[PDB]
């Protein structure tokens, strides 16, 4: 059992052509670059049958024209090993000790010279010898891991737990990293992980009490929100503290909630870290909250969310100082082996796309694992980049504890069954080298078992409760009754002037200058448009002292060239952000931050959801280029935004701004899918709205920000109505009207006793119906608008209908096809809530498999047909 | 304007320590590895202000301790340039000519030695000098590209076209690749691409007639399906032929349809290629259909679907022999620059994760572009791997033709406005070197303009039609009236015996052997379960002579250990596929292929959709591990499966198998989201079903395969009912019952005149209600099952209800919450279709924000409450 190729027999060759010193330097370069291909990193003696084996002929001395006859000759090596001269025997010895034992390293692809040199120097010095106290501490942690697993196996046989047996070195690796961070003087560590070994990490790394875990297994579950539905035990989070064992440091440790969908926690935990860093406010030399992210081998290579999230690492609004990644490589999926899972040689090969180092380590050598953890945390602090660790290990049982893995992998489980564990091997090694006594070794086991037995007995004394029905979360948070959302006239004029107070030699571009002038004049003369209404809301909130963040694709300028939140000078390329300047000059330390995202919907929306969880007092908004591209983030909408409160008691106030409207631009630029969002709503989980005037959009945003109802808000924003002059607002609507309106009654009814038809509408189709009513002179019609879709404002609709006592018909008019839009939701729910209302009649486009037509002339013909049908 | 650093002044150094020959070899290695960092590949003199600049100190002779005083000394170079000895002046000259001009190359990261050597030899030989005929052919193609763009600009000013101006070298690059493939003797080329330059590619590469394109712009659109909705002009496909200009070869060229969602065509076009290759059947040395895939720079770096699809390249059921990728790098998104779009240095850096070569080429040197196209197509044919081309160019106008790019990028558009085009520059170069006359150069322009003017005038003679309403696609395909789907008794016994005809020294695993015995005995005694029903269907179809493909996560064994389509011997690890063996021994050349996918839902489902489009006569099925993970493929469901026929006239017969059932395993293992699928249905777009017996599943699958209705099928499959003994089927149900049943009436009604309540149910909740009816002895109840959900079988439901003439109530009973499951769809539609039916009453779980509870005791309490409510 020796892992190297034997030395071969050959004749001595002459020193002609390429010199032999050149050949020895080429050998040094080969080991530094490709020596990981023959390193002892696998605990099993296993080669997977269907995977390609890379060529490694570069690592034998024959390929470089050297022979056994050169081993005692001396050569110039140019500073290798801190020496100018050396023998080929000593060169080979050093190379093999550094690059072919229990740690394999990839770092030669890095472009910067100082980075490469730092890693090279530390890997060739070697791992320093640990003290006896340190060695005993590693043994305590290994014991805890294995003992906990065995206890659960014995007391709860059938129950699913997802064990860590085979990979118990993870616990001392994570401990090493957290301890190193505490010594650097940092503030917090945030963890995200999957199912494999979660209950072990909660107890041994985070510090969740043992009583809690035992209760979970007996069927008593901790309640997150009053009347909540809940979730399985391996999807929950917790908080704790970690004290340094051989030091005076202390750090905080947190673990985040997640669903079963793998790798969906990656963008969410990055956002939590960024929000925490921003609150501490320590600058570029800060970055004092560390992200620690765990993966599995099949998931890391397969799912596309992983590289999509790593691509945000060095961008302006997303940087968090680097991420430490750990891949638990146990050489198996569920019933699938690596030959069917990836087309890369290693699972961690995405690192080479981003220019980052990789360390592969044997999971049956605990002292090497502790060294790699320390080295990774030091690299992050110095260079501010991502680092990847590959922990090679195995899975002792099946995928779960009810499965038989021999049916599909017979030969692999001949090697696994009946091995000795990593705790047993390490105890034998320490007693052999005389580093531990037998009394000590036996105490370590006895003490921990007594602790667990004690707690278990205490938990069984208390009787088990019986099942009870779950009520719901509708009334678990209060509504802001009697809150006023208007600003003063002085405040409005100051916001307007921000666009006139340009810096010293700044000028606007000629096509942007008219927009700025209109903003300064409109706050006294009238004609405020949609974009200016939105910015007035965010600006007012930043003045009071809040952090406002807006992110999305092309969101600084606007997709429809409407926003201009940051302006650029054509002559010098200088930038200007008016509303941020005004906020910083009022002495409440408010901020307005606008960022242009990368081209992603899954990672984008996930990052903003996380920001809202990490700072409860911030105002965060994500914008989509068109609302039709939000189906690329369906996982986040379904698993986090719509359902997080009911499952885990985790609350959010994220704002989604989704453009919507039927204007003839085709099926992928027409519908944000209102029907889908209204399906997900129940128990008052989120607010859904489609306003028709800038002032009403202003009041909606301010009500959300100043209330104490911590639930999301989904708004459907316009595209063509952005520049419609019938939709503009007057200053009195921002300063004298006090509240947001959920139903707007018709403002052009002469006599209410002559009305015989009521139309209900939502959005931009109002302005067409109104136009036609004026032209034809109809005094028997009244058009009523619905601005808030969920919850249903049934008291207001009832009040409006009651104001027309001679009405015989009610029509519901929409632009969307009959199987889309708000009609399906309203035809089900509204008749129950208003019993005395006449039967409703739909007027819409016909039902369709697609969203809209692709021909523009057909669009115009349909619109004419629709409006004609409404007016008899 | 010289691009190199000047030679510096220094003293001569002594030849001590590391020898100077060693230093010259290190310089050669540096240029081969990192010389692309200083190559002349950018047409503009532009450096983006916020992007990091890599260190390239390795490429100057000072860092290797050499000086101007060494330039005329001679050194040993070890075969470089086919010489044993050389001067430092000649070495530098050759390195700079090979690695620093108009082509930059990355290939040193490749692990195989023979690959590296092949590339190295071809890049150092250089580009061969082209003939005069070849040169004139390149000028014709450049002219065509630019001329077409200018014509459309002039005749249709406001209209959106997404121009290729700035990147006209794409047309000769694509032409070079297709021409090289025709010379190799291959069969077809399949293209997928986005919006940028689509109408140009349709006319100049594929061969779509010019009349068609002009008509599109005048508002006359070609119809795909009778009564279809349509789509915008830059989303359509076409077919054509390509004849070799200087050869006797011929090849077929195809372009595929796609939506606006970027990069969603990547898995779909890979599947089309695989299906075409399988039909030709030429073996491992075949692979004679070439995939050619075009991208943009922002999309390639940002979206996660790109690397997810490249990861399928070398897997067993997905390999297509390599893909040629072209990235059109025009240094801008919409209003976003590379500093805000990626954290990689180049957009094509994913190549280094997969071990593939990259070529960067200047888009203003057309002869170099034609060489790189040829070299890439040769590499694919020899090594069977992916290859990446980065075409560096610019965008002359805005994102569309209505946008002003100076508002956000002032300095970049000072360099662009008023340049001379690539056609103009090339004409000037050829007239300078005397390779073309002026008469020739003027004819090239005049002839092409005359051609276009002719066609345009002909198109305007015919009058323009007026708009007309679109009818729908419901009746555009026929239903299979009077088709019988039963097999003979002889056929059933033969299928059973397949599991007894093991190979010579094969034995089953002890936990798989009982399943095999039961399969052999059940075809004569009874008790056929769900999995065996499914396999009997697929086997029967493979016997008749069809290619059957089944793919999904853990689909060979089954997620619930139920299928066992391939078995493994514990002693030798040999594999056995019974139903494939039987099919190949009947002389119709049928196949049963089962594959275990990688861990992806977006790329998985997309690949199977593509397979169904590329071979209309195959039976393809995709399976999900649980139906709750299908929201990861929402883009494919919404943009291709649900809506492809109505938009493009593209038909498919894909089968989705989605597990579903409420059994207490929590919110991410309970619901496949039936309500979402029933929203997407209209105009008879697809079939949705939830059967309750194995025999009925058999008949459904066979009806779909033998009919002429080319639409998808979505089935909701069980989890616990897989092993329920009340649900098993008898042999007569496969051989004497002729058709699939859409409604199954109650089989335990003694007297029909005593019934006073009818319950409607779908799925596994039948077996609980039936149980309770027997126990309590209720003869006033009748339970009726609905097996097909869409379309609604309203004639059968009416017939069933009419059979109970004294009924007073109808109850609709489901397990799902009230805002989920089939109730929302049925409460809207069924009362209209059956006017005389009593008012329906819902019995279900309460409405919820999440899918299901996380506590198991609460699940059991809810189920009891539900069944009690049903029975008064
Ligand atoms: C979904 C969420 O975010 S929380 C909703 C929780 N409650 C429910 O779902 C209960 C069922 N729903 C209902 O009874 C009704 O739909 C109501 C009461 C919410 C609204 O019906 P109406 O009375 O017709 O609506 P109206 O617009 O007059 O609202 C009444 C008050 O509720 C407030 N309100 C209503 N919806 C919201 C909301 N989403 N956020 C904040 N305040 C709200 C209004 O500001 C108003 O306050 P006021 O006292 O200052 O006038
Ligand atoms: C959705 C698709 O893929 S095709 C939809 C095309 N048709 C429509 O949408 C019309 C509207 N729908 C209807 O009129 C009704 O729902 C029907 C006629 C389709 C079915 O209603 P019922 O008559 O109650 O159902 P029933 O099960 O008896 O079907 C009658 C016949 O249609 C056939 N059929 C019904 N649905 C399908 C289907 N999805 N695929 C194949 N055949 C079908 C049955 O096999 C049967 O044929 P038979 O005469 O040989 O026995
Ligand atoms: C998005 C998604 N797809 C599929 C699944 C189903 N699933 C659960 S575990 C698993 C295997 C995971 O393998 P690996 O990442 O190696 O984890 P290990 O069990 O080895 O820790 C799969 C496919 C899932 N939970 N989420
Ligand atoms: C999935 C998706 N997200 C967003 C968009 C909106 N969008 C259309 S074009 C575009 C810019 C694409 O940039 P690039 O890939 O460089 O294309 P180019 O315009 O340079 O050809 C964006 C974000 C889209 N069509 N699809
Ligand atoms: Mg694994
Ligand atoms: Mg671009």
């Amino acid at each position: 059992n020796v892992p190297y190729t034997p030395m071969r027999w050959a004749q001595d060759v002459p020193n002609t052509g390429v010199d032999k010193n050149t050949r020895v330097m080429q050998l040094i370069e080969a080991y530094r670059s490709r020596g990981h291909l023959i390193a002892d990193t696998n605990p099993l003696s296993w080669v997977q049958p269907g995977m390609p084996v890379p060529d490694h002929r570069d690592l034998d001395i024959e390929t470089h024209n050297l022979t056994i006859w050169d081993l005692d000759r001396t050569f110039n090596v140019g500073g290798f090993g801190g020496k100018e001269t050396m023998t080929l025997r000593e060169v080979l010895s050093r190379l093999r000790a550094a690059y072919t034992l229990k740690v394999g390293s990839e770092y030669t692809h890095i472009l910067d010279r100082d980075e490469r040199t730092w890693l090279q120097d530390r890997l060739e010095a070697g791992m320093p010898k640990p003290t006896q106290a340190e060695q005993k501490y590693i043994l305590q942690k290994l014991n805890a891991a294995e003992a906990f697993e065995n206890f659960l196996q014995t007391k709860y046989v059938g129950q699913k737990r997802f064990s860590l047996e085979g990979a118990e070195a993870l616990i001392p690796l994570m401990d090493s990293a957290i301890d190193t961070a505490a010594g650097q003087g940092l503030d917090e560590v945030v963890i995200g992980m999957p199912h494999r070994g979660r209950l072990n990490v909660l107890f041994n790394i985070v510090g969740k009490p043992l009583a809690s875990i035992f209760n979970e297994f007996e069927g008593q579950m901790e309640q997150g929100q009053i009347g909540g539905s809940g979730d399985v035990k391996y999807h929950l989070g917790s908080e704790g503290q970690h004290l340094q064992m051989f030091g005076d440091g202390e750090i905080k440790v947190s673990l985040t909630a997640n669903p079963s969908h793998l790798e969906a926690v990656n963008p969410v935990m990055e956002g939590i870290v960024r929000a925490k860093q921003d609150y501490l406010d320590k600058g570029v030399d800060g970055k004092t909250v560390v992200p620690l992210l765990l993966h599995g081998d099949a998931a890391f290579a397969g799912l596309g969310i992983v590289p999509e999230t790593i691509n945000l690492a060095k961008l302006r609004g997303y940087d968090v100082g680097g991420t430490i990644h750990i891949v638990v490589n146990n050489q198996i999926g569920f019933t699938t082996t690596p030959d069917s899972s990836r087309s890369m040689h290693y699972a961690t090969d995405y690192a080479k796309a981003f220019g980052c180092p990789v360390f592969h380590v044997n999971g049956d050598d605990p002292e090497a694992v502790v060294w790699v953890g320390q080295l990774a945390t030091e690299y992050r602090r110095r260079f501010g980049k991502d680092v990847f660790i590959d922990l090679v290990c195995y899975r002792l049982r099946g995928h779960n504890e009810a499965d038989d893995p021999s049916m599909t992998q017979p030969k692999m489980y001949e090697l696994i069954t009946g091995r000795e564990t990593v705790r047993a091997q390490y105890t034998e090694d320490l007693l052999g080298r005389g580093d531990l006594s037998n009394e000590d070794a036996e105490a370590v086991v006895r003490d921990f078992h007594d602790q667990m037995e004690s707690v278990f007995n205490e938990v069984k004394e208390g009787g088990k409760k019986q099942a009870e029905a779950q009520t719901g979360i509708t009334g678990s948070q209060k509504l802001p009754h009697g809150l006023e959302t208007n600003i003063s006239r002085e405040e409005l004029l100051e916001l307007g002037q921000a666009f006139a107070n340009t810096p010293e030699g700044f000028n606007y571009h000629p096509r942007v200058a008219p927009v700025a002038k209109k903003r300064v004049s409109s706050v006294t003369e009238g004609g405020i448009d949609w974009a200016w209404g939105e910015l007035l809301a965010f600006g007012s909130l930043a003045n009071s002292g809040r952090l406002v963040r807006l992110a999305g694709e092309d969101s600084r300028r606007g997709t429809f060239t409407q926003r201009h939140a940051v302006a650029i000078d054509p002559a010098t390329a200088e930038e200007f952000n008016p509303l941020h300047e005004l906020a910083q000059s009022k002495g409440n330390n408010g901020k307005f931050l606008v960022y242009n995202s990368a081209l992603t919907e899954y990672a984008g929306m996930g990052f903003e959801y996380g920001y809202s969880v990490g700072n409860e007092d911030s105002i965060v908004a994500w914008e989509a280029q068109f609302g039709d591209f939000a189906n690329g983030a369906q996982t986040i909408i379904d698993e986090y935004v719509s359902s997080g409160e009911a499952k885990w008691g985790q609350t959010s106030k994220l704002i989604l701004l989704l453009p919507h409207g039927y204007e003839g631009q085709g099926p992928d630029h027409s519908s944000a899918r209102i029907e889908r969002f209204l399906q997900l709503c129940a128990e008052g989980s989120m607010t859904v709205a489609q306003p028709s005037t800038p002032a009403n959009h202003f009041h909606l945003l301010r009500r959300h920000a100043l209330s104490d109802l911590k639930r999301p808000l989904v708004i459907f924003t316009p595209k063509s109505m952005l520049r419609n002059k019938a939709a503009a607002s007057a200053p009195e609507d921002f300063t004298e009207v006090t509240k947001f309106q959920s139903v707007i009654n018709d403002p052009n009814v002469a006599d209410a006793a002559k009305v015989k038809k009521v139309m209900l509408v939502s959005g931009k189709l109002y302005y067409e119906l109104a136009k036609r009513k004026e032209k034809d002179g109809r005094d028997d019609i009244a058009i009523v608008r619905i601005e808030m879709l969920h919850p249903i404002p049934f008291n207001r609709i009832s009040e409006a209908l009651a104001g027309y006592p001679n009405a015989e018909e009610v029509l519901f008019v929409q632009d969307e096809p009959a199987n889309q839009g708000p009609w399906p939701f309203y035809q089900e729910h509204l008749p129950e809530l208003i019993p005395n209302m006449p039967k409703m009649r739909r007027v819409s486009r016909r039902a369709q498999s697609s969203t809209a037509t692709g021909v523009a002339k057909v669009h115009q013909l349909e619109e004419k047909q629709l409006i004609d049908e409404a007016f008899e």
